C-alpha cells in the first residue's frame, strides 16, 4: 500500500474458549545483512579432539523465523492455568504475519554512520512448503520468539551440514547444494505484507498429568492371586511352589513392563559428594555413526533423570538450559546456580531410574551340579507389553520437531519432548534483497560492492491449540504449580531494576494425577 | 504505483509438465549511465596486424538485457535432468518482466 | 479351442504413464514329470555337523511359477531409467497367462 | 482357424487403372532356426589390410522379410509397360500378408533325418513401426522375394553392427543391445495368419524421362544474346568485347549449372585397352570416417558413368549386378561377361562426367608482368542455380532407402537410386519359436537342448503406385525398351531347359524424353 500506512497491528492474547485455547505473540525483529548477500561454504575438522565435530556444508545470506519454544506463545501465568487443569493439550494451527518492515542504510563515511530509512528496498520472504531444504527448526537452537513480549530479536542465520567425508571437512560426491534464490518468493517494500496459514496433522495430546500408582503393583492389595510361583527345590530336588499373597508386590505375576533404558551416570547436585576433578566426554554415552562417536543427550525417552527426594541426577538424561540469554560462542563454566535443571521424578512410577542397573536375569542351566546364577543388565530396549511416558514440555523448552524422512522409524516422540511431526510448520526464510553500490563500468565479473543495510518489522503468530479437559474422582486436593517464594528480592518472571526478564525455575507440565 | 509497494515478486522455478518444461529466472541487475548520456561514432584501424580488426560503428548511452545462454535458465540439475531423459528439445515462448526499479 | 490355432501372443514391454510403469514379460517354460507322478516324503538329519539342517517334509510332483525376481520385469536399460529419475514405487496389481501349452 | 483349412489365397497380378497400378506378388518362402535360438554378439578386426572392415555387432535368431528390389513387384514385362510410356511414379501403398504357415521338426536319429510336421509349434512375427530397430533393409543387400514367382526363397537372418572401439572388435560404452523377443509379437501356428497394412509418406516422382536437349545449350540458335563478353586485352593493357552470338555455346552466358562431381577412374569395357595387371583398391575414391577409408560406390549422385557410344566407364559410379544369383561368400573373380552393368548415359546432358576433369579456375592476379594462368579441378559440389538427375531406378535394384536420423542432411535422395524415406516400410521379423528337447531336472541355468525346426509359408506383398502420364508434342517416334536380340539360342527372362531363370539384361527407366 504506502509509506504512511501501518501495514498491521500489535496482537498479544490468549482466548480460553472451552476445548480450544488461542494464543497471539507479536515481536518486533531485525535482520542483518547476512554474509554481505553471498553464500559460503563452511567447514570444520576434528575439533576438542572429536571427528564427530567435523562437517561440511553452507551459509546462506538468508536468515528465518522461528517459533518452536513454547515461551514465545505463552505466557507464565496462562502455563500455569494450562498445567494445572488440564491433562493434555496439541497444536491444531497456526498463522503467521509479517509487516511493518522497515529497511534501513547505513552509510559509515568519516566515522559518522549516519542510518537514514531507504524507501524502496526489499526482503524477500518464503516458506518451504514441500520440505526441500534441510529443516533445521527443531533441534534445540537459538534465535525464537523471545518469552518476554517487548524484546526485540535479531533473526539467525540460515545454514546447514550436508555430507562430509570420511569425518575430514572435505564433502563427498552426494554432498548437495540448496540455493534458496531458487524458490519463488514475494518481496516486500515497506507498505507490504506477509501472510501464511497452517495446520497441523492429527497428533496425540502430550500427557499432562503424573501417574497416581506404581506400575507395578496394581493388583488389589487385599487379594490373593490365584496363581502360584516356584520358590524352591527340597533336598531332593523336587520343585515348591507357594501362593502369591495379597499385596506382596515383589512376587506377584505382571501384565506390564517398564518403558526401555540404558544407564546413565548419576552426579549429585546441591549436597551429595561426587568423584573430584573428572572430565565427563570421556566416560559418558554414545552412539557411533559413520565411523565416528556422538554424545546423545537426552538419550531415548522411557526413563527418569531424577528418583522424586533426592538430589542424584543422570545429568544426561536430563534438559538443561540457563536462567538467561547466552552471548553467542561463550566457553564460561557455569555452576548449578546460573542453571535450570529439569527433573522427571514424577514419571518414576513407570519409567526406570537411569542411573541404576535395569533388572537382572539367568546366566547359567543348574544342574544337581551347579547353582542359578544372574547376571545384571545395564540397557534393555523395547519388549512387547512395554508402557513408559514420554518427557514432559516445559515452557522454555521446544514444542515440535520433524520426524526424518527415512521411510522406516519406531515411536516418532523426539527426545527433547514435543509433538514429531511428518509435516512440520514450514521454515520462514527471509533476507535483505541486495541493493549494487555505485558501478560505472561493465564487467562481467559478478558485482560485489553493495550498500549496507538492514530491516525490522513485526512478527505476528498465532496458535490454536486443543485441550484435553481433566475429569478426575480424586477426593483429597492436587499438587497445583504455585509461585511460592520464601522472602523473594525480585519478583520471579518479571523485569528486574536494570530491565532483564527473570526466570528462576523450568515449569514442566505434570502435576495433575489420573490413576493407571 | 507507488514508492513503498512492489512491483513484482522473485520467480525462480522449473515446472516439469510431461511435454513441456517452463524455467524461470529472476536476477538483479545494475545499469551504470553510459558515456555520460551521449552517442560516440567509435572506430578502429589494423591492430595486432590485421586489418579485419578495423571498424567503424557507434556506442550508444543504452544498455541491453541479454538472456541467450542456457545456463541463464537452467540449473546444472534441471539440465541433467533434460540430458539424461529426453531426445530433444526446442524453445516454445519467452516472458520478460522488469521491475522493482531504483534510480 | 484348436490345435491349430494359437493360445495366446508374446508380449513384452514397459509402458510408462505418468504415476504409473506397466511391465510385461513372456518366457517360455519347459515342466519334467518330477517324481514320476508320485509323493515322497522327504527328510534329512544333522548334515555337515549342524543339526539346524534336518528336516522332514514332502516333494509332490508339481512344478510352480515363481516371479519374485525384479529383472523378471524389468530390463537392465528400464531399471536405469526407474533408479535415476524416481523417489520410491510400490507393486499394484499382477496379471499372469499360461498359454500354448504343448505335452 | 483350424489345420485343414487353408489361411490365404495365392495372389500375383497387376492391376492398371489410369493414374494408378497395383502389384501383387505371393512367394514361398522357407525359414531355417537361426543360430539355434540364441543371440550371439559377432566382431571382427582388420580384415583384408583395412580396418574400415573391423566391427562389433550382434546376430540374432530371426529373419526377415525384405522386398525392396523391383523385381520382387514387377515382372519384365510390366517394367516395360511401365518405362515405356509413363514420365514418373511412385509408391503409394503398401499391404503385406503372412499365411499357410507349416513347422516342420526334424529328427536324425540312426542317419535316417525323417521330417514331419509338428502341428501345436508357433512362429513370431512383429513389424518395427516406430523405427526403434536398426534399420538394414535398404542397403543393397540379399534376400529379397525371388524375381521369379514359382522360386523358393530362404529369409536372411537379422544382424547389426553397432559401435566399436577405434576400428577393433572391441565394443565402446556407447554400443547398444538390442533384444528382439523385447517387442509385442504375434504367434501364429498352422490355423493363423498374419496382415500389415502401410501408407508411404507423399515423396517426388521419380523421373523416368531423359532430357532432349543439352543445359548448356537452352539459347535459341538463331538469335544472338544481347550480353557481351571479354575477349582480350590490345597491345595497351585495355579491354576489347565481342557479341555474344548466335548458336556459340562455348560463350553465351548461362543461367544454371550441372550437378555436383567428384573425378572417379575410367575404365575400358570389351574392346579397349586398360593397364595390364592392376590392383583397384589402393586407388579408389575414399571418404574418412573416425580414422578409417572406405570406398564409397556408387559415388553421390550428379554425375554420369559413362558417355552414349563409348566404352569407358567410370566403374565405381556404376550399379553392377550379376546375371544370376551366387552363393554365400564366393570370392570367384567375375569377368565382363557375367555381369550387368548399368549405364547413365541418358543423363549426360545434364550431368558431368566421373572420369573427365569438371572444369577449371583462375590460379592468380594477372599484371603487365604476369599472364593470366588457370588451373583445372577434380572436384566441386553443389553451387546455387545447379541442376542435376538422380541415379535411375533397375528392374534388378532398390526401391527405398532410410534416410538416417541425425537432425540435418541435404537433398535425402540415396546413391544407388530409389526413394529417400524418413518412414519408411517397417521391418518384419519372423522366428520359430523354440521347443525344448527332453529335460529331466531342474537346473536354474537356460535350457540348451532344442527339437530342431524350420518353417515355411507363403507371403503376399501388395503395393500400389502412382503414375505421371507421359505429355509430349514430340512428332518423331521416341526410343522404347524393346526386346531385341539377334538369333536368340534362348528366351531371356524365362527359365532355360534347367528351369533356371534367365536375365541377359539390365532394365532401367529413362526411354522417354523431354525438352528441358
Amino acid at each position: 500500500d504506502g509509506v504512511g500506512n501501518a501495514s498491521g497491528d500489535w496482537h498479544c492474547d490468549s482466548t480460553w474458549m472451552g476445548d480450544r485455547v488461542v494464543t497471539k505473540s507479536t515481536r518486533t525483529w531485525v535482520l542483518p545483512s547476512y554474509n554481505n548477500h553471498q553464500y559460503r561454504e563452511i567447514k570444520s575438522g576434528s575439533v576438542d579432539g572429536s571427528n564427530a565435530n567435523a562437517y561440511f556444508g553452507y551459509s546462506t545470506p538468508w536468515g528465518y523465523f522461528d517459533f518452536n519454544r513454547f515461551h514465545s506463545h505463552w505466557s507464565p501465568r496462562d502455563w500455569q492455568r494450562l498445567i494445572n487443569n488440564y491433562w493434555g493439550f496439541r497444536p491444531r494451527s497456526l498463522r503467521v504475519k509479517i509487516f511493518n518492515i522497515q529497511v534501513k542504510e547505513v552509510t559509515v563515511q568519516d566515522s559518522t554512520t549516519t542510518i537514514a530509512n531507504n524507501l524502496t528496498s526489499t526482503v524477500q520472504v518464503f516458506t518451504d512448503d514441500d520440505y526441500q531444504l534441510p529443516y533445521v527448526v527443531g533441534n534445540g537452537t537459538e534465535g525464537c520468539l523471545p518469552a518476554f513480549p517487548p524484546q526485540v530479536f535479531t533473526l539467525p542465520q540460515y545454514g546447514y551440514a550436508t555430507l562430509n567425508r570420511d569425518n575430514t571437512e572435505n564433502p563427498t560426491e552426494r554432498s548437495s547444494f540448496f540455493c534458496l534464490e531458487y524458490f519463488p518468493s514475494k518481496m516486500l517494500r515497506t507498505g507490504n505484507n506477509f501472510e501464511f496459514t497452517y495446520n497441523f496433522e492429527e497428533v496425540p495430546f502430550h500427557s499432562s498429568f503424573a501417574p497416581s500408582q506404581n506400575l507395578f503393583k496394581l493388583a488389589n492389595p487385599l487379594v490373593d492371586q490365584y496363581l502360584y510361583r516356584f520358590v524352591s527345590t527340597n533336598n531332593t530336588g523336587g520343585v515348591q511352589f507357594n501362593k502369591n499373597l495379597a499385596g506382596r508386590y515383589a512376587n506377584t505375576y505382571k501384565n506390564w513392563f517398564p518403558g526401555p533404558m540404558g544407564r546413565t551416570q548419576g552426579w549429585n547436585l546441591g549436597s551429595g559428594v561426587n568423584r573430584a576433578s573428572v572430565s565427563a566426554f570421556a566416560t559418558t554415552n554414545r552412539m557411533e555413526l559413520e565411523g565416528a562417536s556422538y554424545q546423545v543427550p537426552p538419550q531415548p525417552n522411557g526413563m527418569t533423570n531424577n528418583l522424586q527426594g533426592s538430589n542424584t541426577y543422570a545429568l544426561e538424561n536430563t534438559m538443561i538450559f540457563n536462567s538467561q540469554p547466552a552471548n553467542p560462542g561463550t566457553t564460561a563454566t557455569y555452576l548449578e546456580g546460573n542453571m535450570l535443571i529439569t527433573s522427571e521424578s514424577e514419571t518414576q512410577p513407570v519409567n526406570r531410574v537411569a542411573y541404576n542397573v535395569g533388572g537382572q536375569m539367568a546366566t547359567n542351566n543348574q544342574s544337581s551340579t551347579t547353582a542359578p546364577a544372574t547376571g545384571t543388565y545395564n540397557l534393555q530396549e523395547i519388549v512387547p507389553g512395554s508402557v513408559w511416558m514420554e518427557r514432559d514440555v516445559y515452557l522454555q523448552g521446544p514444542i515440535w520437531a520433524k520426524i526424518p524422512e527415512t521411510g522406516a522409524h519406531f515411536h516418532p516422540s523426539p527426545a527433547m519432548g514435543g509433538f514429531g511431526l511428518k509435516h512440520p510448520p514450514p521454515m520462514m526464510l527471509i533476507k535483505n534483497t541486495p541493493v549494487p553500490g555505485n558501478i560505472t563500468s561493465f564487467s562481467d565479473v559478478p558485482v560485489s560492492s553493495f550498500i549496507t543495510q538492514y530491516s525490522t518489522g513485526q512478527v505476528t503468530v498465532e496458535m490454536e491449540w486443543e485441550l484435553k479437559k481433566e475429569n478426575s474422582k480424586r477426593w483429597n486436593p492436587e499438587i497445583q504449580y504455585t509461585n511460592n517464594y520464601n522472602d523473594p528480592q525480585f519478583v520471579d518472571f518479571a523485569p528486574d531494576s536494570t530491565g532483564e526478564y527473570r526466570t528462576t525455575r523450568p515449569i514442566g507440565t505434570r502435576y495433575l494425577t489420573r490413576p493407571l
